[PDB]
């Protein structure tokens, strides 16, 4: 059904430049830093259309201007998606990779590995101490379970392992794990890890649910959970499944004031009945939370830090290679 | 089995067009003009890198399998006389539409071909011109040839067409055709012809120096069928290689072969002595054209 939540720009080459005649160009802007743009000339009947794709360390900026004969320079069209832009020219990439190197640089931001906590909550439950320290799996639980994605022995487990242990049996025997659209999910389910004598706070089960982004908690009955019960650098958006027996889902999501509004909109009477509607729901809300979360204080920094030494590298080897297409030594 | 026409002429359309492709150019000072097309294209497991060089008579393609090298090269290995300071990259967004045009205009997407009909003992062009009534058998052949209608071709009362690849095809019978000193206005028209066929009721000596013709190269010869086929030492062989029982079933398979031959006989007769001055001095006036608006477009996408 629908799109999952990545920057919607770092579609666009693989969509419609990848595969087709286009130009990507490079240049330094003094203020702006590394320029990579591309641009392609489409038709369709009479209506020539230009769309253009230039990227910045902070941005790639995205447009489709209508041309019509009554043609712009490179340095013009730069200037028609990104007003900023302010350079004497720029300079084709004539390296036949290019465009490899392209979309990559503009996909890393597209996850396809994910790995997500579970936390059962008992009723009176309020303390890490509480919430980690839960041994017996209850059978809304299991059926909960089995609903999320399907359960794997850990010990020669091929997929994504999600920091588990795969060889040595040291975080459980078994986990629950799925493949979605095209991503793999690893669960860390809290009961699924083990437990320890005397570690109230658990840390063989904190140090891998401590170290997500997102996480489900899984309720019997309906209590209080917000983010402050748990103590941690990572973990930034809950989602909160309670099961009303009577066999409905009642879901609700608590995420610190740091990250945006995120998923598919929760329904208006907002419960759910086990199946693959839900399945869908609770899997993309899962991936948008984390995208979500990408966007706050803790990992805002990191990740522009990350774009600009991509597309630095990426313009350097654009440079590098068009320079030894043209004549470096011959 | 497609149409003997110059081989290396459909490979922009095929590979490059609408395909990540690069395009440079070139001054050699023995080559003239120059328009370089390349290719990088990974099939799966092994990279394929794809050439097409224009110079102002021939086009150079190949097709390496690389293990990265540079522009020149890359067209060095297609063309071992390339001598150039530099390549220059087209950077025109409309450019590949007018190579595609370039590289096409070598492929006729008309024809006109001329019907002759010598009747028996008929040895000279005023008599073989002379021939106004039409047998049964040439009437039969006729309708055979293709479909009667009231593409022109540059007229009379009527005269046959027929669609082949997609091709237009205007023949001009002289029969059909009006009657007036030497029948000059037969000649109007199949004398401005390439190819022509010899129809023939009974059989006789046909020669292409029975006719006039600075243009006229080749005839295949239908006798009521043994098609045979005559042309100048210039033209090379051409069409389907002919049968073995030299004969033709009148019908279906028969029309398509003739057809071909007759198309297949122009772009061979092309290749001819006679054919080299225009050819040459088409090309290159359309590469030079072609050369200055990709250089005047690349400029202007960047500096003058």
């Amino acid at each position: 059904k629908v799109k999952l939540e990545c920057n919607p720009t770092a579609r666009i080459y693989r969509k419609h430049f990848l595969g087709k005649e286009h130009f990507n160009y490079y240049s330094l802007d003094t203020a702006l830093g590394h320029l990579v743009f591309s641009l392609k000339y489409d038709v369709i009947g009479d209506q020539e259309h230009l769309r253009l794709l230039l990227r910045t360390k902070c941005r790639t900026y995205h447009d489709v201007i209508p041309i019509s004969c009554l043609f712009p320079n490179v340095v013009q069209m730069a200037k028609l998606v990104c007003e900023d832009v302010n350079v004497d020219r720029f300079y084709p990439v004539l390296y036949p990779k290019a465009s490899r190197l392209i979309v990559t640089f503009d996909e890393h931001v597209i996850s396809n590995n994910f790995k997500f906590g579970v936390i059962y909550q008992k009723l009176g439950q309020t303390s890490e101490e509480e919430l980690f320290s839960t041994n017996e799996e209850s059978p809304a639980f299991v059926e909960f379970l089995e609903f999320l994605g399907q359960k794997v022995k850990l010990q020669d487990f091929k997929g994504f392992r999600g920091g588990l242990d795969v060889t040595h049996g040291q975080t459980g025997t078994e986990s629950v794990y799925c493949n979605f659209r095209n991503k793999e999910i690893m669960f860390h389910v809290s009961t699924k890890l083990p437990y320890t004598e005397g570690d109230a706070q658990q840390l063989q089960r904190k140090r891998h649910i401590g170290n997500d982004i997102v996480a489900v908690v899984f309720q019997d009955e309906n209590t209080p959970f917000v983010p402050d019960m748990i103590a941690s650098n990572f973990l930034h958006a809950y989602v909160v499944v309670q099961a009303e027996g009577g066999p409905l889902y009642k879901v609700s999501v608590t995420a610190r004031d740091d990250v945006p509004f995120f998923g598919p909109p929760l329904p208006d009477p907002a419960v759910f009945r086990k199946g693959p509607e839900f399945q869908e729901f609770l899997l993309t809300k899962l991936i948008n939370a984390e995208y979500a979360c990408y966007k706050a204080e803790k990992f805002a920094k990191l990740e522009e830090r990350t774009r600009a030494a991509l597309l630095e590298t990426l313009y350097e080897e654009l440079h590098i290679h068009s320079q030894s297409m043209m004549g470096l030594g011959g």
